[PDB]
């Protein structure tokens, strides 16, 4: 018999880095809502804005990870994903496996799917990153491992893989210093609106989270 991968690789936050960062993203979503630059343009975000009333966030992503909070580096689908095994072999992930690391959040943000975290990633957690054969057409000419991020929460008919491809297509959109200026200032940084209902939040002080690499098997 062979034996099956995780179902995906990544790094998972303890206890309380994740209550730390799960509080500042709902912060952040109550924040947001209140925002007037974020009321005024309310149909760019929800078509059923047909009340004028107030929308709140923390309902609106209402499917939200349960527990400890993660940053995915490879999806494998126990093996069945294409560049599993060849990911799965490196030395450095066999290395690394069961290892603390501490992540770098450096922005919050909204789209109409998905709340997230920005994760930036040293030299060292760069080497954990998966290099496939499709680099999709939404991270080109983006630094590798631009998607790196922690699901905050979902729209009802979205999925959670859904929140790194709004990522990269956030970071294309500010890619050339494109950030213009700030709609305004939270406490905890300077807020982006960035057109078509995607808003960030780019922190003042990035937060420091510690995590353990290891793999997930559902």
């Amino acid at each position: 018999e062979k034996d099956f991968l995780p179902l995906y690789f990544g790094w998972f936050l303890t206890k309380k880095s994740s209550e730390t960062l799960r509080k500042a993203g709902q912060v952040f979503l109550e924040e947001l809502g209140n925002h007037k630059a974020f009321k005024k343009e309310l149909r760019h975000f929800i078509s059923g804005d047909e009340p004028k009333e107030k929308l709140e966030l923390v309902s609106y992503f209402g499917k939200r990870p349960p527990g400890v909070l993660h940053c995915t580096t490879k999806f494998c689908d126990y093996g069945k994903a294409a560049g599993a095994e060849e990911y799965a072999q490196q030395e450095v992930v066999k290395r690394s496996y069961g290892k603390a690391f501490k992540l770098s959040i450096s922005a919050l943000f909204v789209t109409p799917k998905t709340a997230g975290a920005q994760v930036v990633l040293t030299d060292q957690e760069l080497q954990l990153w998966p290099s496939d054969l499709d680099k999709p057409s939404a991270s080109e000419g983006l630094p590798p491992g631009s998607r790196a991020h922690v699901t905050l929460g979902c729209a009802a008919d979205v999925q959670p893989v859904q929140t790194g491809l709004d990522l990269l297509d956030i970071l294309q959109q500010v890619k050339g210093g494109s950030q213009g200026e700030a709609v305004g200032e939270l406490p905890r940084g300077k807020l982006y609106s960035l057109g078509k209902g995607r808003w960030m939040l780019s922190l003042t002080k990035k937060m420091e989270v510690k995590a353990i690499f290891t793999g997930y098997y559902g």
